[PDB]
């Protein structure tokens, strides 16, 4: 049962003793009054529960078990027990409390004295109970006891939270949700979706900023000082030069598409404003802060349950006709869709593998039926994860497909045909899928039968046969196998994991034979040409030229965009690839777990909605625009970007950088996506002090003429030898130095061709972004929090309308200072931890809401500080999350999943008062040759310059 009930007049009652008892805990008191604890029934039950006793009573049950570990286990616990027992027995008049108390402090002693060590932790902390000092610091009296409190503090803020979430939505107005037990996993679905599309609206408003060239304010505001800036904004040629209005209009060529625009315009209503460069960049910004602007202040607040619904909001008031300039890029690039899917077939190097015929023979035939995006549920495997399953299932059996840059270019053809016709023909009939289940599973019966009775245990698909019969559509056994993992991940984390494992295996099993037979009927004789790969230079030539005739078909009208789908534009445009696919899959979750629901509502839209929503994402992915460069450009921001970062002059490395144009012409890939970024004038100043294109470097790559000699004595001088040696002897010392000098061949060419920062700024993003995610749950807890404070007159002096002009009008940490006063401001920072104070923790949300880690003055620091800038914010994200544990210790968490991704390895130290600080950045071992004969070759995964370039901007300020 859920722990609370909502009544028909709009109250909410406890639905359990327990949650009435949470739930009266808090009773504020004014520093004027003798009481300075928010909750006194915790100071009577302290004074009561000697822990003076309980501590002495223990140490001398210890001090008779010589120091093991589980004896002193047992030895707690029997003692907890006795000593639980009298305390019940002599204290009638408080029983009720009393029973909670206990049952908060056996929780405490079970999770720091486990009697069973089934689990990891569990282990870990018995091992720590044998250091004596470990042991003295846990029996402390005090520790103890502030520890028991805080536990049961926790616990009362969690089921007050619970109480708002349930008021806004189900108790708002007419109860938009009716109650029931799937209230709470509708809640979470609708709130999880915001967030994400929130968070996506903070990042397009850093580049506004960069834009405008503007920090320090809110560029989205209407107040005559900033209002009165953009209006006239790079009008003015007094102010702003034609220099000026160029980088402007260089910064939004990245992200829209103007020579196109600029060029369709001359070939064929607005053509005044785009035939001026200073009109066309003018009004294309105050278009997105138009509709940033109002998606900002409708994702939350109340008029809108759903996302939809506030999208739907937007589109009335901001009407296509002020939107001139955003319809005719949407247009544009909705029309465009000949040449966007020309250059991602170059982009793969598949015409410079295949021929003209054969490429034709696959997309253009007799009208294809390559969709631009198939509305594919969630769980379909992606084609990467698919891929290496077939052809590991081909392992074993070395079907008549997945044999084996020839690589590199077979997958790149393989994934095209998934992920464009054979995944909308999956979802138009479900018999490819389904009709294959069985002979999955009969192979896997095969193979258990194979093994001895002692390893039979846990067959694979036993609940997946269970679970199936003959006539169920793919989708229903789709819902019925997310049925079995989300269900089961509820009882324990380590089953979790071995029970999602069985289910993504069959997953991957089932989809690669589909996948087999659905060639075979479509092709049949092209086979052997698909993995029959011939280098041919001239065919990639003419490719480029003799283009944009293949075609895509979507459901996107031609030619009227929809109003509600034309707001979302200027925020998806302005997102990086990262970002975008976060975003795409939140609505796949978010579409498939609506589908399952039966609400009263009918729906009919949110689903409908929702598939418009990801296929205009695909589209904006595809239609990326790529400007090569203008001859000046060169001489522009691209080379005041990189000159401080490369020894010398660009005059020298002139071989590496006029080397053959294949995919990686005189400019760089990675040289552009960095300045897309925009954290190039962060590492203009942090990363300063270290080169990334060195001379040692450039020298080793050029002047290559190792020593090494190959198995029959003969010199290697090209790493395409090498690597073919290093093949061969895959299929003693000598092949030491083969691989050791590919690897520092590997370094040099990585840091010259500015891969190795690329890296980083990757690795930059994923932490600031994760961040930016931590603050989105504190804000809307805090929402929740104040909100049924209100209720059940719990606050004083604070309406119910007050809450909502602090989290909905802006600077919420100013608002939310200044509404509350006296009383309330201490009873709502008696749930953060005071472990050092600081007191300004809760002024971090505008450090990370506000990105100011993207810009030069983002990184600096005040006197008083020591800890370097990436410190600095972990412990103040760490205090702003302690309201709750899990998420507190969550930071420290991620930031080691995240560094583990890039095969990096971070460690942190507690410091005095709780304060952490990183000691050092080491990389990863890969092993070659692991196991087999000699002991694993254990080399770096990573160079020297690296790991030293990486901890400089982990460290900015210092240690």
């Amino acid at each position: 049962k859920i722990p609370l009930r909502i009544q028909e007049d709009g109250g909410i009652t406890p639905n359990n003793d327990r949650a009435a008892w949470l739930l009266g805990l808090m009773k504020p008191a004014d520093p004027a009054k003798g009481i300075t604890d928010c909750y006194p029934l915790l100071g009577e039950l302290e004074e009561v529960f000697d822990f003076d006793k309980l501590s002495k009573t223990l140490h001398e049950k210890i001090s008779r078990c010589q120091g093991r570990p589980r004896s002193i286990a047992m030895a707690v616990d029997e003692a907890l027990k006795q000593y639980l027992r009298e305390l019940w027995e002599k204290s009638p008049s408080r029983q009720q409390d009393l029973k909670y108390y206990f049952q908060a402090v056996q929780e405490y002693f079970k999770d720091n004295f486990p009697i069973r060590t089934k689990r990891m932790g569990a282990r870990l902390r018995q091992e720590l109970l044998k250091d004596k000092t470990s042991l003295s610091r846990l029996l402390e009296p005090k520790h103890m006891a502030n520890a028991v409190r805080r536990r049961l503090i926790n616990q009362s803020t969690q089921m007050h939270i619970l109480y708002g979430k349930l008021y806004a939505y189900c108790c708002g107005e007419d109860g938009r949700l009716l109650v029931n037990s799937e209230t709470l996993q509708r809640i979470q679905v609708h709130e999880a979706v915001k967030k994400q599309a929130m968070t996506a609206v903070l990042w397009s408003i850093s580049r506004l900023r960069y834009f405008y060239q503007f920090e320090d304010g809110d560029i989205l505001s209407n107040k005559n000082p900033i209002k009165d800036f953009r209006d006239k904004f790079l009008r003015d040629t007094n102010k702003y030069t034609h220099e000026d209005v160029e980088a402007c209009k260089e910064k939004l060529q990245d992200f829209f598409p103007l020579k196109e625009l600029q060029e369709k315009i001359k070939e064929d209503a607005i053509g005044h404003i785009v035939r001026d460069d200073r009109k066309l960049c003018n009004q294309l910004l105050a278009e997105c802060v138009s509709c940033i602007g109002e998606l900002r202040h409708h994702i939350f607040h109340y008029k809108n349950v759903t996302l939809i619904q506030a999208l739907k909001r937007i589109a009335d008031k901001v009407k296509p006709e002020d939107l001139s300039v955003l319809r005719a890029i949407y247009l544009l690039d909705r029309r465009n869709l000949k040449k966007a899917f020309a250059k991602r077939i170059s982009s793969m190097n598949l015409p410079l593998y295949y021929r003209e015929d054969l490429l034709s023979r696959i997309f253009k035939k007799e009208g294809t039926a390559f969709f631009l995006y198939s509305a594919k549920i969630q769980m379909t495997p992606s084609f990467q994860r698919v891929y290496e399953r077939g052809k590991n299932l081909r392992r074993e059996f070395e079907l008549k497909w997945f044999r084996q840059d020839a690589q590199r270019a077979l997958r790149n053809l393989l994934l095209l045909i998934y992920r464009h016709h054979f995944l909308p023909e999956v979802q138009k009939d479900e018999t490819l899928v389904t009709g294959k289940i069985h002979k999955v599973l009969e192979r896997n019966r095969q193979l258990s039968e194979g093994q001895g009775p002692n390893q039979g245990k846990a067959h694979g698909y036993s609940v997946i046969e269970e679970l199936y019969h003959e006539g169920m559509p793919l989708s229903d056994l789709m819902k019925q196998l997310q049925r079995r993992i989300s269900e089961t991940e509820r009882e324990s984390r380590e089953l979790a994991q071995e029970k999602t494992d069985y289910a993504q295996r069959f997953i991957l099993d089932i989809f690669a034979e589909a996948f087999n037979d659905f060639l075979e009927a479509h092709y049949g004789e092209e086979y052997l040409e698909i993995m029959s790969p011939r280098k041919d230079a001239e065919a990639a030539k003419k490719w480029v030229k003799e283009s944009k005739t293949v075609d895509l078909k979507t459901s996107i009208d031609e030619k009227e965009p929809e109003g509600h789908l034309l707001v979302l534009y200027p925020v998806l445009r302005l997102l990086d690839e990262r970002e975008l696919g976060e975003l795409q899959q939140q609505m796949i979750r978010y579409r498939t777990s609506l589908a399952s629901w039966q609400g009263e509502s009918n729906f009919s839209e949110e689903i409908r909605i929702a598939g418009q929503i990801e296929e205009l994402t695909e589209l904006v992915k595809l239609t990326e625009p790529e400007p090569q460069f203008a001859e000046e450009v060169w001489g522009k921001r691209a080379k005041e970007a990189f000159e401080d970062f490369i020894e010398g002059n660009m005059k020298n490395y002139e071989a590496f950088y006029l080397q053959s144009d294949n995919n990686t012409p005189v400019y760089r890939r990675n040289m552009s996506r960095l300045l897309r970024s925009g954290l190039m004038g962060v590492y203009q100043k942090v990363l300063a002090s270290h080169k990334q294109a060195l001379k040692r470097d450039y020298l080793l790559w050029s002047e290559k003429h190792w020593n090494v000699k190959d198995e029959n004595g003969a010199d290697i001088s090209s790493a395409e030898q090498a690597q073919c040696l290093l093949q061969r002897l895959h299929r003693c010392k000598l092949y030491e130095k083969v691989l050791r000098r590919l690897e520092d061949y590997n370094q040099a060419v990585k840091n010259l061709s500015f891969s190795s920062l690329y890296e980083i700024c990757v690795l930059n993003l994923e932490i600031l972004s994760r961040w930016v995610g931590f603050v989105q749950d504190w804000e809307r807890d805090m929402y929740f929090l104040l909100l049924a404070w209100v209720r059940q007159g719990k606050l004083d002096g604070i309406k119910e309308e007050d809450v909502r002009d602090i989290f909905s009008e802006g600077n919420i940490i100013r608002n939310l200072v200044d509404t509350l006063k006296g009383e309330n401001m201490n009873a709502f920072e008696s749930v953060y931890f005071p472990e050092n104070k600081g007191s300004k923790y809760l002024g971090v949300r505008n450090d990370v809401a506000h990105l100011d880690l993207m810009r030069k003055n983002g990184w600096r620091l005040e006197a008083g500080k020591t800890c370097s800038v990436m410190e600095d914010y972990i412990n103040r994200l760490r205090f702003l999350l302690s309201y709750d544990q899990k998420r507190m210790n969550a930071v420290t968490k991620t930031l080691q999943q995240i560094f583990d991704r890039h095969k990096v390895k971070i460690r942190f130290t507690v410091e005095k008062g709780g304060m952490l600080k990183i000691e050092d950045v080491t990389a990863d071992k890969i092993v070659h040759l692991k196991g087999s004969r000699l002991s694993g070759i254990e080399i770096p995964s990573h160079g020297e310059r690296f790991i030293d370039t990486l901890k400089a901007l982990m460290v900015y300020p210092r240690g």
